[PDB]
């Protein structure tokens, strides 16, 4: 609906993370997740939180965060069947897993 074009939406060329909310769990979970962005670019890394429904995908490009971002902003992201957020972090930044389990 509507004209196509007649205005931009606000974008920056710092970070490169993609922040992932509200997911149902399962043993597939962190694929699930990195399928969000997969086909959006290079996964540099991954983090997911234990504690609450948060996720954190750092790609090897700030065009390839924001090109899934873009995509799913518009589209519904889902994870098990069932409808999730995407958005870009402005937090985040060079990911690193913890010693041993983690």
């Amino acid at each position: 609906g509507s004209s196509g074009s007649s205005g931009q939406k606000g974008r920056v060329e710092t970070r490169r993370v993609v922040h992932i909310m509200d997911f149902q769990r399962g043993k597939n979970l962190r694929y699930q997740l990195l399928q969000l962005v997969e086909p959006f670019g290079v996964i540099s890394n991954h983090l997911i939180l234990n504690k609450i429904n948060e996720a954190f995908i750092e790609m090897a490009t700030t065009e390839d965060a924001q090109a899934a971002v873009d995509y799913y902003t518009t589209t519904p992201a889902l994870v098990f069947g069932k409808p999730v957020r995407v958005h870009l972090s402005q937090k985040y930044k060079r990911i690193k897993s913890g010693p041993s389990s983690g």
